[PDB]
């Protein structure tokens, strides 16, 4: 099967511009009644291998919302559920989710995968963090999503833009990169706006190794660093043979099966299943957690720098944003990422920060907080003015 190929796909709902324009008054007006709908499609692994993942595809319309229409791939945030697929989240929270709210219901078709390893995907584990399959499995998502809407007659503008959320907006900058290198016929894309992601991979987990950075707290980061030295691991092979050489027990031999697994990163955290940071020490194995920080030869570091995001020249117009309070995935990222490009030639990439300016703020939970607020301020900075 063909990279892109459309196996299966399943309309699930609809949402009236009226019940949109509600949940926003809650004073921003919808224009568009909004489709949910989901597919699965043939892709690649990390090996280049075949593959299926799935995906979701929110189609505009309505009598004050005529096309054409602009295309917009989207990334999703850490998601350590493997059975979870977004469509069916959208469909269960009745069209509460801003990519709905604020994105389908202005007239922006929105495509995005689960992800390798997610979703319906045959894949045995999830490539967090992966640029190459984080870009692959996105490409192919709009491949997919184009047969859908082929099919259904939609009218697309030709134009595609790019955004995403926390590891979305890694995936958001993976998938630039990739299409600017090779793509630049197959999707003309005229802006990508990622949202609080990890550009600066290896560095990020250096500046949090601790348990907290210059911001605050990195109150999860075992469970987002675990689910990086797991992926890491299945993704390079390079780190380890038995989890024991990097966990202390007993959460070596409990740590693999939830990255992903059956439960949800919020159950794991509000129950928890892993230790909180202020117990770091008690997780990692000592020498790894000493040798990580001090060795940058550390196999798990050189998995991260390799998928660093910095070392090239965007060409889109583009938009990171932010906020200075969030502790999870500090600013700093999108500022080492400008300096990079920046010094690389480009000056396509700037930067929004939607932080209070007040440290009193500071905090891991200040991280959520910039998906709909980044999402609307890129909108009507960025992506409104490329349509």
């Amino acid at each position: 099967p063909a990279r892109g190929t459309l196996l299966t796909s399943n309309f699930l709902t609809s949402y009236t511009r009226d019940a949109i324009s509600a949940m926003l008054a809650s004073p921003e007006q919808a224009k568009c009644n909004v489709r949910v709908a989901e597919f699965t499609y043939a892709t690649i692994g990390v090996e280049g291998e075949p593959a299926t993942a799935s995906g979701v595809l929110l189609i505009p319309g309505g009598e004050r919302c005529s096309g054409p229409y602009p295309l917009l791939g989207w990334g999703h945030p850490t998601e350590a559920l493997r059975a979870q697929e977004q469509a069916k989240e959208i469909r269960d929270a009745k069209g509460d989710d801003p990519l709905v709210t604020r994105l389908a219901s202005q007239g922006y078709v929105v495509v995005g995968s689960d992800y390798l390893g997610l979703g319906k995907s045959n894949y045995a584990y999830h490539p967090y963090l992966h640029s190459a399959s984080e870009a692959s499995a996105t490409i192919d998502a709009m491949r997919a999503a184009r047969s859908v809407l082929q099919h259904l007659k939609t009218p697309l503008s030709g134009k595609v833009m790019l955004s995403g959320y926390s590891q979305g907006g890694h995936t958001a900058m993976a998938t630039q990169r990739e299409i600017e290198a090779h793509l630049s016929k197959e999707f003309h894309l005229v802006a990508s706006a990622p949202i609080s992601g990890p550009y600066a991979l290896e560095q990020t987990f250096l500046d949090s190794w601790s348990g907290s950075n210059a911001v605050g707290e990195n109150t999860f980061f075992i469970l987002l660093g675990s689910y990086a030295i797991v992926a890491m691991q299945h993704t390079y092979k390079n780190i380890y043979l038995e989890p024991g050489q990097v966990f202390q027990d007993p959460w070596a031999a409990k740590v693999e099966p939830l990255f992903p697994g059956k439960q949800s990163l919020t159950d794991m955290f509000l129950n928890d299943t892993l230790p909180s940071i202020d117990k770091v020490k008690s997780y990692f194995q000592p020498g790894f957690y000493s040798d990580f920080p001090s060795n940058p030869a550390n196999p798990f570091r050189q998995d991260l720098a390799r998928n660093n995001l910095l070392e090239w020249a965007p060409q889109t117009p583009t938009l990171l944003c932010g906020s200075s309070n969030d502790a999870t995935v500090p600013l700093k990222n999108a500022q080492t990422a400008i300096a990079s490009f920046q010094q690389r030639g480009s000056n396509q990439v700037a930067l929004v920060d939607t932080g209070t300016g007040n440290a009193s703020d500071n905090s891991a939970f200040a991280h959520m907080l910039t998906k709909e607020s980044c999402i609307v301020v890129v909108r009507d900075q960025l992506l409104d003015k490329q349509r």
